[PDB]
């Protein structure tokens, strides 16, 4: 992806592993460790179809993390 990496990727992540994974790691940091890479999922289908997609990769493009 492009600049959706930095701004998205580690915003977006985050609050994703504060929310999910939060209340995981402590509980279900064994199976329902998922539910948090789950969220992920889906806002990665957006961001990458947002900055990768948008026309023209070369702002943080140096970045690859939701491909």
């Amino acid at each position: 992806m492009d600049q959706e990496t930095r701004d998205q990727m580690k915003n977006a992540a985050a609050e994703a592993k504060d929310n999910v994974h939060d209340k995981i790691q402590e509980l279900k940091d064994d199976v329902g460790n998922k539910a948090a890479e789950v969220r992920d999922a889906v806002s990665s289908t957006v961001e990458s179809i947002k900055d990768k997609l948008s026309g023209g990769s070369s702002s943080r493009a140096s970045s690859y993390t939701l491909e």
